[PDB]
């Protein structure tokens, strides 16, 4: 129940969606081509 | 308080999907493959 409410749901996004940010920004300011 | 509230957690995500989807936008379009 405690991992499944509304809360934990938006802090868990939250936290992914800024560590997939940085790697997408890190993967597009690497580029080799 | 204010940083951990919902919110706030909303907005920041909403913020930083836009710039995440734009940034990968622009990966997808412009490849040299």
């Amino acid at each position: 129940r405690f991992n499944s409410s509304n809360d934990e749901r938006i802090r868990v996004t939250s936290e992914r969606v800024e560590n997939m940010s940085m790697r997408l920004e890190e993967v597009n300011e690497r580029e080799h081509s």
